[PDB]
DNA sequence: GGGGAAGGATTCC
DNA sequence: ATGGAATCCTTCCCC
């Protein structure tokens, strides 16, 4: 089994450059403005320029401006990046019938049957780099290995504009030499949990009682890490089927008043329903981020599919339930549909 | 013991 | 100190 994984590079920033070559060689920052005040909000992606100087996703815009007050600041245009993504996604279907589109900027293929060894795989990776660059002038990063996991890692090693195979020789090395928090699916929380069990490498999960591991990180997380460690992770490249759809917006000022939050919830419903795209949900959820950024949700499932007037009048009832069952204020409010037909 | 729901929570990008 | 969706975990009723 051979997996080729593609991560487009610095994607929203990169698309903004193609539409406007003037931003070649300039630091570029793409953001989501709150409208809470002047420049309020966060960064979503920056290009390599702005990025090597500290500017990264997740950070407040004003902070990003204290670092590079002379870099370019762009309001994001999700629609645009989306379209470009699809076109590039299509370009990939030439190379395999076996494709997994993971996200707007990421996909896997299963080239096991098009390439004889890892050598032809590399060339293939170069054929696809050449192609996207020819058609859309977009640079991507290719990461080849023998499972979805090491493919992604290979790609994270060579990022950006790079390419990188990880043969079984290097896989075997990485299981005992790679920092365990560079494993996909291991964010800071799980990392500190793993540090406190002395597991700082993928193999260290082979010399610990399962029960003890299952105690710190749970059953499912355990199995996962052990499977890579014994080198038997075989998750097949299957097509993704959207399981849920929603929108969530940041309120200009924080509030507990039902009337003030009401319009935001309603906007979020209008976007979510339009995104549904001839799909009918049985399950609705109202999701709220509190003044201290704790997530609080209330939901409900229906034996039939949800109509938009029902969605309106049930979300008001769930939002009520939140303000009754919690005393914090709210800064973000949204809905999420799921359990389709 | 586990499936289905409802809520929390993590990590993904 | 923004937005998207997927997976799991914990707790509950129910078989
Ligand atoms: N914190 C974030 N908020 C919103 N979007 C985010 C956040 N972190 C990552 N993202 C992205 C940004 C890009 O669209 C996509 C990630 O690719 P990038 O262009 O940032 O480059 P990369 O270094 O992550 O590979 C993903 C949703
Ligand atoms: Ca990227
Ligand atoms: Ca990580
Ligand atoms: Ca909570
Ligand atoms: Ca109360
Ligand atoms: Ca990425």
């Amino acid at each position: 089994m051979i997996v080729l994984f593609v991560d487009f590079d610095y994607f929203y920033a990169q698309v903004e450059e193609v539409l406007n070559p003037s931003l070649k060689g300039k630091p570029v920052v793409v953001c989501v403005f709150s409208g809470r005040f002047e420049d309020s909000g966060a960064v979503a992606t920056a290009n390599y320029e702005a990025r090597k100087f500290g500017v990264k996703a997740g950070i407040p815009i004003v902070e990003a401006k204290k670092i590079l007050p002379n870099a370019v600041y762009l309001p994001m245009r999700k629609e645009v990046y989306q379209q470009v993504s699809s076109r590039i996604m299509n370009l990939l279907r030439e190379y395999s019938e076996k494709i997994e589109i993971a996200s707007i900027d990421e996909a896997y293929l299963d080239i096991s049957d098009k390439v004889r060894d890892y050598r032809e795989a590399y060339n293939l990776g170069l054929e696809i780099k050449n192609k996207i660059l020819e058609k859309e002038k977009i640079t991507v990063t290719v990461g080849i290995s023998k499972n979805k996991v090491f493919a992604k890692i290979a790609a994270d090693m060579a990022k950006p504009n790079g390419i990188k195979v990880i043969d079984d020789e290097e896989v075997k090395r990485l299981i005992r030499e790679l920092d365990i928090a560079d494993v996909p699916g291991i964010g800071n929380i799980t990392a500190e949990k793993l540090k406190k069990l002395g597991i700082n490498k993928l193999v260290d999960t082979l010399s610990i009682e399962f029960d003890k591991l299952k105690g710190m990180i749970g059953e499912a997380k355990a199995k996962y890490l052990i499977s890579l460690a014994r080198d038997e992770y075989n998750e097949p490249i299957r097509t993704r089927v959207r399981k849920s759809i929603g929108r969530i917006v940041t309120m200009k000022r924080n509030s507990r008043n039902l009337e003030e939050i009401k319009p935001y919830l309603f906007r979020a419903i209008e976007e979510s329903y339009y995104k549904l795209d001839k799909r009918i949900p049985k399950a609705i959820h109202v999701v709220a981020v509190t003044e201290d950024l704790d997530i609080v949700s209330r939901g409900r499932t229906f034996p039939h599919g949800i109509s938009k007037e029902t969605a309106y009048s049930e979300s008001v009832k769930l939002l009520q339930k939140i303000l009754e069952e919690d005393e914090r204020k709210i800064r973000r409010i949204g809905v999420r549909f799921s359990k389709f037909i």
